[PDB]
């Protein structure tokens, strides 16, 4: 009970998140790694960060590329963050989010020019999103997308219980690799994010919000199942980072 | 007769690409690239490049980091231009070529912080390399191959006939990332060289080379065929390059 991540409200998991600038792992190198990949664009270039949270990975891409971006996110109060988070960042007028579904966009077939989203804000399947997302995308535009992924062929039972509950459509890179080629997408690169992805980008910055955060919440069993859940998976990563983590992929539609 | 790779004396298809500074696809942005996946190097780092052939490709590789590095190749005329071209490059102290075996390498265990080598002057194949050099690399350093991989799961039959005789180890992406953490090393990474690569520093420079070298051997019949050859390779490449290439794999010693 309260040990798996299905075991929350969405509206629960969202009002910690909307505290943080990242809702997973990444950095400004990573971000920045994963574009030297892709295509130069112009300001013209269409741009879509789907499940992009309060936007903190979207407006490091708006450092590294040109074009209209538009951030889309199932949770309303993510967006609200993330225009204010543009405003603040004064790029509110070539930075934009809006509420929507991520099996279910709100573009036009090839329409543009990158696709872009970050293990963060639900998933819909690696599988899934290379095959649906396709159809918005213009041909011999990119997509790129980090996720979480097995670094060998077996590991210890307590790291595959925890992501056969959490994330259940977690393989090896080989086969996101596959998957990515099939979907119609050349397999242009695929790397692994450096572990200050993890502990710098994303859980330090969960330290500072944890005193406020606790304060107000220690009476909500809920809540307090929820703290002890995130730092479970922070000494997770610590235990067995060698057996997995997050990796990038980018490839360019045929 | 003379359609295949495997038709021409070793001290015939070296004759003509010691005339050439790479043996093989490759740049100076690809080789910077790959670089940008390992760790810094100081000058006391070991690095060693195996089937350097004439050392292009080496010299690229000493732009971009630190520490001593020593080129590996079969045949002694490429080690001759490769000793050459260093200290035509003013390089000589840190870059140095000596003849020797690729499955069987001049080293002791654990002795290198970097393995590296780029598709051309025979080779051992992927798997094998893979586990064969690995005893020299110190653990947690990095080794940094690029090799011609196919980029789909099915292609025409010609390109599929060409390379089935040419190198019949080649396959698809996800297997040589399969067969890299297999021996030991995490995937860190893997990206498809540009076609520039291939026309601007491959073939384009061997168009400078051809009126020489048909002057002189126009009336061997073994030497045309081995050009008719070559023009054969290039024009594969314009026809079926959505279905091969080559690809860099970058991997951390465990």
């Amino acid at each position: 009970n309260n040990t798996s991540i299905h075991d929350f409200d969405f509206s629960f998991i969202c009002n910690y998140f909307k505290l943080l600038k990242r809702q997973g792992p990444g950095s400004p190198e990573a971000t920045r790694k994963a574009v030297s990949f892709i295509n130069e664009l112009t300001d013209d270039a269409k741009i879509a960060d789907i499940g992009c949270g309060t936007g903190g990975q979207t407006l490091f891409l708006a450092d590294y590329v040109k074009g209209q971006i538009t951030g889309i996110d199932l949770f309303p109060d993510f967006i609200e963050i993330f225009n204010e988070n543009a405003v603040k960042a004064n790029c509110a007028d070539r930075v934009k989010g809006i509420t929507g579904s991520m099996d279910n966009l709100p573009f036009q077939n090839e329409e543009l020019d990158l696709i872009w989203s970050e293990g963060a804000i639900y998933n819909i399947g690696f599988e899934r999103g290379m095959n649906e997302w396709s159809k918005y995308l213009k041909k011999g535009g990119f997509i790129a997308v980090s996720e979480a992924s097995w670094f060998t062929s077996e590991r210890p039972a307590e790291i595959e219980d925890f992501w056969m509950d959490a994330y259940p459509e977690i393989s090896v890179i080989p086969t996101c690799i596959d998957k990515m080629e099939r979907a119609g997408y050349t397999p242009t690169a695929h790397f692994i994010l450096p572990e200050n992805c993890w502990t710098e980008h994303y859980f330090a910055p969960q330290d500072e919000v944890r005193e406020t955060f606790m304060k107000e919440h220690a009476g909500n069993k809920t809540a307090m199942d929820f703290m002890k859940g995130q730092q479970y998976e922070r000494s997770l990563y610590s235990k067995y980072k060698d057996y997995y983590g997050y990796v990038f992929y980018i490839g360019q539609k045929r």
